[PDB]
């Protein structure tokens, strides 16, 4: 259901900027900050887009330009792909695993808009995503829009719900086709939308057994092994049974993605750079009293828990997996 821009602009994006994949899915609901159902939606951990939060105002005017020339001398880290889907490398968990392969490369703003444009020309295949954490190194300029951010709200939704300090916030600026696959973390985090358009397809934690996560000590930690593209309904029958959450966001719009909630995030095709600023909060303090039984997102916890301990108690993360095998074969299975 692509939205109508005002002023009669015609519509922001059609169906045929998304990409096609296998699992059905229901849209996330788009509400007004002043809305109790968006009140609710956060305080039930649940998704939900707010239209109207002002969060990033300011920061709608930026591009290529305006950061460019407002942003600073700085390093930020790019990442590199020679396809549409990315994928995440954790570098501290490349040594668990020495067979895997890998991306990233440091770069002044103006470095990666010559490259940006550089591959703008050539028609090139590749991709690239700059993912930067804002720091006291950026200009005037944009120390005053980030100021210029609604405080205000976002502070009384820290307090509302309890959760922890604001750990980053991170700038993300993406090229169109950019696909960042399904995975889930363990933050709460509010998604700014600030330019182009982004397709967001989310999955519950209780999903957990359909999406597959590496293992914990794989450099590809908390991210899905199944390639949504083309998916191997052998080693990964329950994938058949997927539904998501589905959404698209655009320039105003802010995205709740509760923790350890699953999100699937693509820049639409032809639909120009995207650029997005996230929130990312600690989730509130687990309670005194457990009420059982637990949350699904509570035994992703345990789960993730037991792997890492395995790892630690065994001296070694490639024996986790034998070790777990030995103890479900013939007894729980
Ligand atoms: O694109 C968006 O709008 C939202 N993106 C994210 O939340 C990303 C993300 O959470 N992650 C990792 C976070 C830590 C745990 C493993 C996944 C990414 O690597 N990435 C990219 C993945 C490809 C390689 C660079 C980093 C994320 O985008
Ligand atoms: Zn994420």
């Amino acid at each position: 259901e692509p939205r109508e821009e005002a002023g009669a602009l015609g519509p922001a994006w059609d169906e045929s900027q998304l990409r096609s994949y296998s699992f059905p899915t229901r849209p996330i609901p788009r509400l007004s900050q002043s809305d109790p159902r968006a009140e609710e939606l956060i305080e039930n951990e649940e998704p939900v887009v707010l239209t109207d939060t002002n969060l990033v105002y300011p920061a709608l005017k930026w591009d290529l330009e305006y950061l460019q020339e407002n942003i600073g001398n700085g390093d930020f880290s790019v990442y590199s792909a020679s396809t549409h889907k990315f994928l995440y490398y954790d570098e501290k968990k490349m040594a668990n695993f020495q067979n895997f392969k890998p991306n990233r490369e440091e770069m002044k703003f103006h470095e990666f808009v010559e490259k940006l444009q550089d591959i703008q020309q050539r028609g090139g295949e590749e991709r690239l995503y700059l993912q930067q954490t804002l720091n006291d190194t950026v200009g005037r300029k944009i120390v005053m829009d980030f100021l210029g951010f609604n405080w205000n709200w976002i502070n009384k939704q820290q307090g509302k719900r309890g959760w922890g300090q604001l750990t980053s916030n991170l700038l993300l600026i993406g090229m169109e086709g950019n696909v960042t696959p399904a995975h889930y973390d363990e933050q709460q985090n509010f998604f700014a939308q600030i330019k182009g358009y982004k397709r967001c397809i989310l999955f519950p934690p209780d999903q957990f057994e359909c999406l597959y996560p590496y293992p914990v000590h794989h450099p590809c930690d908390r991210q899905s092994q199944v390639d949504f593209d083309n998916p191997d309904y052998e080693r990964f029958p329950n994938f058949q049974n997927v539904v998501g959450y589905e959404t698209v966001v655009g320039p105003g719009d802010v995205l709740y993605i509760p923790m350890y909630w699953w999100h699937h995030i693509e820049s639409l095709l032809n639909g120009g750079i995207t650029i997005t600023v996230n929130f990312w909060y600690k989730g509130a303090p687990t309670p005194k009293r457990i009420e059982y039984p637990l949350k699904a997102h509570q035994k992703v916890a345990i789960m993730r828990n037991i792997e890492k301990m395995l790892g630690e108690a065994l001296g070694n993360p490639q024996e986790v997996g034998p070790l777990l095998n030995t103890m479900i074969k013939g007894r729980y299975n």
